[PDB]
């Protein structure tokens, strides 16, 4: 299903969440396909690249994304990574650069702003068959690989913004009135938020 997806000041996105269970015997909740598949519509009418189970107001440790760009050869383009686990190289502390820093989330529809990010990242976990993954990139990829991670821990992309762009947001999100909880926009109903 195409469910709503949950706006910057709902608790859920602010905490960090909960593993998926996975038995002794390596089996994966039955009902965990439904989930996913939900998860997968949900990204898709909204037109994103990648989409956190928190982000559905879901608080179990899992994503799904579609996003070719600057992924390894050895990675799907689309799939999703139970109980992942983020390594990255080196975090920059440098000022982002606003002609190719820039990031959006669709917890903060319409907004984007430059967002300091490391130029590699992989994650590794399970795939939906309860099988090893592990997928890594540069560039876009490795962007959505920490902002996804980043929700699955409790946190958003604003949360690592700085200087004036970190002030750029705050006045942002507060003029939105954003920043409380019960906020949702509903991806095919409401517009898309990203001129998309
Ligand atoms: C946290 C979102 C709930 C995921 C759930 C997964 N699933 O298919 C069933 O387990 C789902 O899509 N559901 C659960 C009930 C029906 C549908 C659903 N939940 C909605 C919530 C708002 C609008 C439409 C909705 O459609
Ligand atoms: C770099 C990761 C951006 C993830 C975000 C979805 N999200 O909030 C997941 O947690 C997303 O797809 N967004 C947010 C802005 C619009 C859309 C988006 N960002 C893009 C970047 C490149 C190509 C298509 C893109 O579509
Ligand atoms: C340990 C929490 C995970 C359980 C459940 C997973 N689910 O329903 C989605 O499939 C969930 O997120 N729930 C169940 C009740 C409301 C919501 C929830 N759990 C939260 C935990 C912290 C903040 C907000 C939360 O919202
Ligand atoms: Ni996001």
């Amino acid at each position: 299903a195409v469910v709503p997806i949950r706006i910057v000041g709902d608790p859920v996105l602010h905490t960090a969440t909960t593993p998926v269970t996975v038995a002794a015997d390596g089996s994966l909740p039955a009902d965990l396909a439904q989930l996913i598949a939900t998860m997968y519509d949900t990204m898709d009418a909204a037109n994103g690249v990648g989409l956190a189970a928190n982000q559905i107001g879901c608080s179990l440790r899992l994503f799904v994304y579609d996003c070719a760009a600057d992924r390894a050869m050895t990675a799907r383009r689309r799939g999703v990574v139970i109980n992942p686990v983020l390594e990255t190289s080196e975090i920059p502390e440098t000022m982002p650069d606003p002609d190719t820093d820039d990031e959006g989330c669709l917890s903060v529809p319409g907004e984007s702003f430059p967002t300091g990010r490391a130029k590699w990242a992989r994650v590794t976990g399970l795939d939906a068959d309860g099988s090893p993954v592990s997928i890594e990139g540069t560039g876009l990829f490795a962007r959505m690989l920490q902002h996804e991670t980043g929700h699955l821990d409790g946190f958003l992309y604003l949360d690592r913004l700085i200087g004036r762009y970190a002030r750029n947001a705050k006045r942002a999100v507060k003029s939105h009135g954003w920043g409380v909880p019960g906020l949702s926009w509903l991806p095919g109903e409401d517009p898309d938020p990203f001129g998309h």
